[PDB]
């Protein structure tokens, strides 16, 4: 459907949006930084499609204690205005806190195909986190990864990829675009299921061969995103640790952060 009339600042062809950072990958995927997007335009596009976003978290054992702050802050910052379905995977269904949700937002508790019928996009994150600023439809795309906040300025030789050729997650020293985080990725339901299927299969082959990748699921994620380039990449605004890394000039917003 057509966008409505909208009044906003004209984009300037001869003024870059950011001169301090890379805003597009060599495969022409945007790298999402503050200042690259007009959220009013994007909200319109995604609302006109009545987009539903699934947000998945695993909260096992002691980690169920992090759900309250996670969900409360998500209510304030994650996809506000859009349909959201939270999926909490937990071994303790009765310990899930009763958090008040905005309209159009729901939570399912899954004790430890349906995703295809219930949501358009899946976003997969860690529970021991909090939202501190806007995380919205600017991230949505067929497949996205997030730049690890400890490695975004590193050479590829310094990336902590799996370096043993015996592992399915093996990446040699001369290969690699970025170091993506295991704790924040997503995409269309189809692409996320493809990713998780590929990673599960690679992990089985490694297990059969007596090897475990150096950073586990993150190592396999990195191999997958090397071979299947993400259609957007999120900047470290989208997963930061202020205690460990401070607040550099390059970060105009800290959107989603570690909870000590
Ligand atoms: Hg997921
Ligand atoms: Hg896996
Ligand atoms: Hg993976």
């Amino acid at each position: 459907v057509s966008l409505p009339r909208m009044v906003y600042p004209q984009p300037k062809v001869l003024t870059p949006c950011r001169k301090d950072v890379l805003v597009v990958t060599p495969w022409l995927a945007p790298i999402v930084w503050e200042g690259t997007f007009n959220i009013d335009i994007l909200n319109e596009q995604f609302r006109l499609q009545n987009t539903t976003i699934g947000l998945t978290v695993f909260a096992i054992k002691k980690y169920v204690a992090f759900l309250k702050l996670f969900l409360e802050t998500a209510e304030k910052h994650f996809m506000v205005g859009h349909r959201v379905h939270y999926y909490v995977f937990t071994d303790q269904p009765a310990a899930v806190p009763r958090v008040t949700l905005g309209t159009g937002r729901q939570l399912s508790v899954l004790e430890v195909r349906r995703f295809l019928s219930e949501v358009d996009y899946l976003v997969c994150v860690d529970v021991d986190m909090e939202f501190r600023d806007h995380v919205g439809v600017e991230i949505l795309t067929p497949l996205f990864g997030t730049l690890h906040p400890g490695f975004y300025g590193s050479s590829r030789e310094a990336f902590t990829y799996e370096r043993r050729p015996q592992s399915q997650a093996y990446i040699p020293k001369d290969e690699g675009d970025f170091y993506y985080l295991g704790g924040f990725f997503g995409g269309s339901v189809q692409e996320v299921q493809r990713l998780t299927r590929a990673c599960h299969q690679a992990m089985m082959v490694d297990q059969a061969n007596g090897i475990e990748a150096v950073w586990h699921d993150e190592s396999h994620l990195n191999k997958y995103l090397l071979r299947h380039k993400p259609t957007k990449v999120l900047s470290p605004e989208y997963l930061w640790d202020q205690q460990l890394l401070g607040w550099p000039a390059v970060l105009r917003k800290l959107r989603f952060t570690a909870v000590p």
